[PDB]
RNA sequence: GCGGAGUGAUCUACCCAUGGCCAGGGUGAAGCGCGGGUAAGACCGCGUGGAGGCCCGAACCCACUUAGGUUGAAGACUGAG
RNA sequence: GCCAGGCCAGUCCGCCCAGGGUGAGUCGGGACCUAAGGCGAGGCCGACAGGCGUAGUCGAUGGACAACGGGUUGAUAUUCCCGUACCCGUGUGUGGGCGCCCGUGACGAAUCAGCGGUACUAACCACCCAAAACCGGAUCGAUCACUCCCCUUCGGGGGUGUGGAGUUCUGGGGCUGCGUGGGAACUUCGCUGGUAGUAGUCAAGCGAAGGGGUGACGCAGGAAGGUAGCCGUACCAGUCAGUGGUAACACUGGGGCAAGCCGGUAGGGAGAGCGAUAGGCAAAUCCGUCGCUCACUAAUCCUGAGAGGUGACGCAUAGCCGGUUGAGGCGAAUUCGGUGAUCCUCUGCUGCCAAGAAAAGCCUCUAGCGAGCACACACACGGCCCGUACCCCAAACCGACACAGGUGGUCAGGUAGAGCAUACCAAGGCGUACGAGAUAACUAUGGUUAAGGAACUCGGCAAAAUGCCCCCGUAACUUCGGGAGAAGGGGGACCGGAAUAUCGUGAACACCCUUGCGGUGGGAGCGGGAUCCGGUCGCAGAAACCAGUGAGGAGCGACUGUUUACUAAAAACACAGGUCCGUGCGAAGUCGCAAGACGAUGUAUACGGACUGACGCCUGCCCGGUGCUGGAAGGUUAAGAGG
RNA sequence: AAAUUCCUUGUCGGGUAAGUUCCGACCUGCACGAAUGGCGUAACGACUUCUCAACUGUCUCAACCAUAGACUCGGCGAAA
RNA sequence: UCUGAUCGUAUUGGGCAUCUAACCUCGAACCCUGAAUCGGGUUUAGGGACAGUGCCUGGCGGGUAGUUUAACUGGGGCGGU
RNA sequence: CAGCUUGUUGGUGGGGUGACGGCCUACCAAGGCGACGACGGGUAGCCGGCCUGAGAGGGUGUCCGGCCACACUGGGACUGA
RNA sequence: ACUGCAGGGGAGACUGGAAUUCCUGGUGUAGCGGUGGAAUGCGCAGAUAUCAGGAGGAACACCGGUGGCGAAGGCGGGUCUCUGGGCAGUAACUGACGCUGAGGAGCGAAAGCGUGGGGAGCGAACAGGAUUAGAUACCCUGGUAGUCCACGCCGUAAACGGUGGGUACUAGGUGUGGGUUUCCUUCCUUGGGAUCCGUGCCGUAGCUAACGCAUUAAGUACCCCGCCUGGGGAGUACGGCC
RNA sequence: CGGGCCUUGUACACACCGCCCGUCACGUCAUGAAAGUCGGUAACACCCGAAGCCAGUGGCCUAACCCUCGGGAGGGAGCUGUCGAAGGUGGGAUCGGCGAUUGGGACGAAGUCGUAACAAGGUAGCCGUACCGGAAGGUGCGGCUGGAUC
RNA sequence: CGCGGGGUGGAGCAGCCUGGUAGCUCGUCGGGCUCAUAACCCGAAGGUCGUCGGUUCAAAUCCGGCCCCCGCAACCA
């Protein structure tokens, strides 16, 4: 699934790339495409709020359907598996029997041509979308909602899944990819299966220019700055920072979650 | 030098949208064909193909060395590399 | 014009004075469209000042949209004039065509009477249970009343059999009900006659709200087919350049012309009918989706460079006449090849990953409007605002200067050459603003140098050297790609011959045919390249200009990259790779008092921060100190409560 | 004995006619040391450093030629 | 009768649990709306007297700010005073 | 010591020799040798014989006899049966 | 070839329960743990113990053996899917198609290596305690890689029967696994006999230096292959291949 | 503590007051690596190329043969060309010697440190592998009996 | 050179600013245990407290002077 380049140049020695063997129809669906423009990590004030962003190839947004609420009982057929520059997972184009086109995140094992169902009366097969009440415990799911009707938020990256632990009264227990136990309403929805393209994390980008294409600008270590620029700056030779490590704005390392956040009631165990 | 209120990104730093430009040579990746090899394979030899922060080299962009300039042709340049 | 300016002078001038000079339906912009971004009705937020933003409206560097060739002035010309085109709108005629009322064809319901659903379901049936109650068996316990038996301190145990409230298991009736499915009607449904072909609808044209399609998009790489251009050439018109030859093809010049329209080639691209319809907020014959029949190699349609015709009975031109050297008049031939694009077919094709605007415009669908419309020809008209002179790699711009600096795009000839390098030239420009002399030292910029050859110097700094095409040949080491143009060598000019198809490109005259912009053979003329053999010349054949020095051992950084504009380009920064910490989602983090924003139209294989810095082998011990993470037994500790 | 070693031109070997630099070692580490990473490493470098071939006015040791100044004449005509 | 432990009313305080109606929701639908991912209102789905905010109060706080950091001295620094 | 070979392997026409022959040459074809050890490295004149041994074997090549090679080192031809 | 037969032979997918550890909650109070004896350690902030619920990984008690299958290494929770070999019977078919096998290729315990995941228990390294003259150990308390999974590499073991493969022949006795088979066919006995293929013990001839082997040869013979030539140096250096 | 009988293991027989392993220190011998350095051998590519054969040319010389008496034929000297030994240049291959320093090996006396193996050798031992440790070795995983147990 | 720390039994270390009494481990000697040696056990012994010169009734101790040893600094041109 990962193809390795031959060491023809210094910049392709250890590099690797997807084989793109799951991809059909290398062009997108014209009516589901909206424009994007880069922002260079600049907010509404025009200032850099996120460093190390900018440059990179031009992209077009593809409308992914994260609700899957209005087509319960209407079946769909997978037409194409396509490339998507906005996420690590591939996306599937669905032809609903009523004649509507939609993108969903392609699960693992959703070859072109398979049929896909939604609603409480759907089989437990990869690509089906059900309320959590209807999914048996011990099942791998993805694209889970945090609130009923809020859209899929959890387990959308490539290779991700959520393991449904159990349903007690009106709450389901989930083990999320980070490994922490959360509790959600059983009226939330999820798609059955694991997100595909699970091998993409083994890609070795060979050179700096390849990351510039994906839109990351170079990152300067704070220890080779001047004291005016970073708390780690200064020194005659090279140093380790003359103090305990801190952020560029002087914040020390440590937990940054709000201690009295309103969602603590839904967190069973913090990640390890 | 300190404070208050304003002016500046037509220079320069970075970013955003939209256009344009890069003579001529060389090398020969993946893939794909053919033949060999086998039970099938790996693998091998040829073709095709034209990859690459690839090579030599004008425009173009730089500024490493040296000589000249140093009340300059020029408040940072010229010649030769 | 000449007293300032111009680095001298000046009769000249980008200087000074007066007058004149810029002509657009089509060029570049607006009146058309939107991108990043700006402003922003209400709005939200903010003590005030104000911040941000929705609807909206601006905003090209992009999209859409109609003109070419010649002539003319001292100064403008795709603008004026001539010839020939194209685009939008207006009016008036002529002609046929389709419409409404009319009429007219197509479609076409609706009420009330005949059966099942047994759909509905009072009851009923099948099933299990409380199978209620109750009749009543067995199991357990220290109660317990009767009778058989016993000790005593006189109150009860045991032998306790029976039952009593009896625990439990559990036998039968299982009425009454639970539940399911069959399951009475009226009530909902459909069929036939049936209101009746009745009500009603549709059938000119426009539709711009709204739906849909298109518009609509990356980078790299060619090939094939063409054309511009360029070089020859039939043919035409001329020359004798006072030199040894040269009298006509020996030499010189010409050997032309657009948009538009016609045309449909090379090359590309495309299934069509019928039905149904949850979707495209309403609707839809459109789009989407599904199904059937046929075709599926084809036919047909679209598209499309080029060739060809017209444009052109015109314009232009070599030259010749007359010629204040100004304006004028006449004006020949114009065929066939080669080479060849950065241009065109091509918004195509192939490959790749990094996955490559929007809106208008155009087309279509219906909502709707609708009694008059659409069409052909002819004629006559309307085509608005701004720019247009001149410089524009510069003496007219940015540099205080008529300043060796800087300034985006388009075009771009010949011979040699791989080439937009380089040399010399064409078209066309220019000699640019102090000069004239003179063999001083010395400085600068170039050139040559006997013998030696780094002895110079901090240091081979600078210079010298190598350098091209073709052919042999090429090491350690290696991450198997490299190193490598390693190193080191050999050939190179001209003439003749092989050589008349030597070979390879294109392919004229002449050979068939589904007759065409067709095919096959054919090989002319015109160009390309290499070899072998023989000869000739010089000191030298890469000929001038142009054009790698190579090898070896260490250190640092893996590598390409970036940096102190103006003394530091590096061993510094970055980098792919690694590890740790944080973050469960208007997340963490950052900008903001806040709202709001970015993160991200992302979701732990993700994002932020920290350190290390390709790859290989590895990364040992210490938790005492200070941080970080967790905990809460104890000690100390604020306001508040208490008083 | 190091981009780290003061003593110090440590000592031994190699290279040179002669080597405070260079290469290989020794360990007596003033004061190396494992992600402020340790030790290596093919390729790469207008990096630093040492050696060789070729070549040369860098040098022994200079000489000559041409041009722009300098110098002379006419014009204009500053500066610290 | 320290009455230590215990009774029933008060009264209020402290946890603890539940509720919904304040309040919250960048969950959803509809309307203002003709064009609206803003805003507001209506309904619903949740959370919930918590959170957020005001006043008071303790901690932490080179993130930022204002400042201080002696003199003598056979120059100053180090030493000493 | 695992790949060696381009007059190399074969053919045709010529040349050359006392004689066949890539012995030589022009052209044509693409063969030839190799694990039964090609190519390479080490050593060595070979034999009748001699020494040993029950024999088979092992060692050896000196006197004598046969053959080969050479004549200071390398190359070349001439004269001649 | 047909018909039967036995089997932890192999691969994949799903799935079960006991137990250990941890987490949550209840009860509960001062010890637990460990040894030759102790200490380190855990706990009093509520441990060990006990009860209920949950998570997760690994190994599969009884069956179970001396027994089975596989070329060897190896193979046992269950079910399903796919798949290899063996034996017996028949004698239907082919008609010597056989054996061995230099080089070569494939498979090949464990440890180890790479990339990714997982991690209960165990446990190199490491730390503390104890013992000891010392204790880089044995014993104790912890504990990382690893052990597990996917996909590759590695190619070695006292990889052993310390016994290469094929074939024929040479007393028996006695167990056990898989068939077939008359007769005694009920003597129900699933006993006896006969025959074929395994796997053990004991024993004659024969062999052996002896120990022992002995129809499963280390006996009697034939075919092919590998290997040995005193002990060290040394399965090491150099060269090469991976 | 000592003794007796039987049985078991043994690498002991000077008979456990036995045998025996590995570092370290001193000495000797042989050998591997090493910046580099000194020799030998056989080739290869190219440059230059003597003699000589062969092939050409050959105005200079030439008795026999021919002649029309001028010469002709034929020959030679010289010259050119292929091949060509020796030599030169270059990059490799291969066989040895030395080499500061460094790795192990063997043998030495009556040196130092432990006690790994042989008995259940005092923790059964060996095999493969990995990590660790002054050293014999230890520990983990798997294996074997060439060990024990009822 | 400046500054601050040290010198105690054969060796490694306490005791010292507190002036009145020098101790611990290993070592050494003798005795046990052993065939003998280690290891183990028992009993002992051993010191001008770097020198000198001061305060003091009294100094290892307090203070100055020299001697060795160690550590930290010797900087700006
Ligand atoms: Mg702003
Ligand atoms: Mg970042
Ligand atoms: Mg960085
Ligand atoms: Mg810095
Ligand atoms: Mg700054
Ligand atoms: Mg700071
Ligand atoms: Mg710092
Ligand atoms: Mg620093
Ligand atoms: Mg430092
Ligand atoms: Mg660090
Ligand atoms: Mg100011
Ligand atoms: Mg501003
Ligand atoms: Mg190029
Ligand atoms: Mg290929
Ligand atoms: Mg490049
Ligand atoms: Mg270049
Ligand atoms: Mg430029
Ligand atoms: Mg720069
Ligand atoms: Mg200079
Ligand atoms: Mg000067
Ligand atoms: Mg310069
Ligand atoms: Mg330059
Ligand atoms: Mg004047
Ligand atoms: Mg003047
Ligand atoms: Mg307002
Ligand atoms: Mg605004
Ligand atoms: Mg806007
Ligand atoms: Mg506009
Ligand atoms: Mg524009
Ligand atoms: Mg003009
Ligand atoms: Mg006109
Ligand atoms: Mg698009
Ligand atoms: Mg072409
Ligand atoms: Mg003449
Ligand atoms: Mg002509
Ligand atoms: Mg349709
Ligand atoms: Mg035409
Ligand atoms: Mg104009
Ligand atoms: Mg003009
Ligand atoms: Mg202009
Ligand atoms: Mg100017
Ligand atoms: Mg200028
Ligand atoms: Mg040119
Ligand atoms: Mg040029
Ligand atoms: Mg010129
Ligand atoms: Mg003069
Ligand atoms: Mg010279
Ligand atoms: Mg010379
Ligand atoms: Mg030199
Ligand atoms: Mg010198
Ligand atoms: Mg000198
Ligand atoms: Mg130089
Ligand atoms: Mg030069
Ligand atoms: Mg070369
Ligand atoms: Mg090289
Ligand atoms: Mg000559
Ligand atoms: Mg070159
Ligand atoms: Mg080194
Ligand atoms: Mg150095
Ligand atoms: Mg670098
Ligand atoms: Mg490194
Ligand atoms: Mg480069
Ligand atoms: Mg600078
Ligand atoms: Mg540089
Ligand atoms: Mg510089
Ligand atoms: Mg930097
Ligand atoms: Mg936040
Ligand atoms: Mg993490
Ligand atoms: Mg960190
Ligand atoms: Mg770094
Ligand atoms: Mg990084
Ligand atoms: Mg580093
Ligand atoms: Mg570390
Ligand atoms: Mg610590
Ligand atoms: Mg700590
Ligand atoms: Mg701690
Ligand atoms: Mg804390
Ligand atoms: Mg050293
Ligand atoms: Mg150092
Ligand atoms: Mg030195
Ligand atoms: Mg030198
Ligand atoms: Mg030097
Ligand atoms: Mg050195
Ligand atoms: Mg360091
Ligand atoms: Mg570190
Ligand atoms: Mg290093
Ligand atoms: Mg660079
Ligand atoms: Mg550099
Ligand atoms: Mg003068
Ligand atoms: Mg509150
Ligand atoms: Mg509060
Ligand atoms: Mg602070
Ligand atoms: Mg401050
Ligand atoms: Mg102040
Ligand atoms: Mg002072
Ligand atoms: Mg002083
Ligand atoms: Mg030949
Ligand atoms: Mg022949
Ligand atoms: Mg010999
Ligand atoms: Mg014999
Ligand atoms: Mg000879
Ligand atoms: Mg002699
Ligand atoms: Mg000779
Ligand atoms: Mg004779
Ligand atoms: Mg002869
Ligand atoms: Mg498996
Ligand atoms: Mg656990
Ligand atoms: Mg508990
Ligand atoms: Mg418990
Ligand atoms: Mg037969
Ligand atoms: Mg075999
Ligand atoms: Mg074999
Ligand atoms: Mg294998
Ligand atoms: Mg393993
Ligand atoms: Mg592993
Ligand atoms: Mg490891
Ligand atoms: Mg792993
Ligand atoms: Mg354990
Ligand atoms: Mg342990
Ligand atoms: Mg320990
Ligand atoms: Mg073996
Ligand atoms: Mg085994
Ligand atoms: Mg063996
Ligand atoms: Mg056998
Ligand atoms: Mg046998
Ligand atoms: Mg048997
Ligand atoms: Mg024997
Ligand atoms: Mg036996
Ligand atoms: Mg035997
Ligand atoms: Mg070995
Ligand atoms: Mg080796
Ligand atoms: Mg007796
Ligand atoms: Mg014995
Ligand atoms: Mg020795
Ligand atoms: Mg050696
Ligand atoms: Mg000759
Ligand atoms: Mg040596
Ligand atoms: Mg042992
Ligand atoms: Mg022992
Ligand atoms: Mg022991
Ligand atoms: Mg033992
Ligand atoms: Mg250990
Ligand atoms: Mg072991
Ligand atoms: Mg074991
Ligand atoms: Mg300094």
């Amino acid at each position: 699934a990962i193809r390795k380049y031959k060491p023809t140049t210094p910049g392709r020695r250890g590099a690797s790339v997807s084989d793109f063997a799951e991809i059909t129809r290398s062009t997108p669906e014209k009516s589901l495409v909206r424009p994007l423009h880069g922002r260079g990590g600049r907010n509404a004030h025009g200032r850099i709020t996120t460093r190390h962003k900018g440059g990179g190839h031009k992209r077009a947004y593809r409308m992914i359907d994260f609700r899957r609420n209005d087509k319960d009982g209407v079946n769909a057929k997978v037409a194409h598996i396509e490339y998507d520059p906005n996420r690590t997972a591939r996306i599937a184009l669905l032809h609903y029997l009523d004649g509507e086109k939609r993108y969903i995140i392609a699960p693992n094992g959703l070859s072109q041509g398979d049929v896909v169902e939604s609603g409480a009366n759907a089989d437990i097969k990869p690509g089906n979308n059900l309320p959590l009440r209807n999914i048996p415990a011990g099942t791998l799911i993805h694209a889970v909602e945090l609130r009923p009707g809020g859209g899929a938020k959890l387990a959308r990256s490539a290779g991700s899944s959520i393991q449904l632990l159990g349903k007690e009264a009106s709450y389901a227990s989930l083990r999320m990819p980070s490994g922490e136990i959360r509790r959600v309403d059983v009226r939330c929805r999820a798609t059955v299966g694991e997100v595909g393209n699970a091998e993409q994390a083994n890609i070795n980008w060979g050179k700096a220019g390849r990351m510039r294409w994906k839109g990351k600008r170079p990152s300067v270590r704070g220890v080779v700055m001047n004291p005016v620029d970073h708390p780690h700056g200064g020194g005659e030779g090279k140093t380790s920072g003359g103090r305990h490590p801190v952020s560029p704005w002087g914040k020390p390392e440590g937990r940054t979650r709000n201690a009295n956040k309103s969602s603590n009631k839904f967190i069973v165990r913090r990640r390890r």
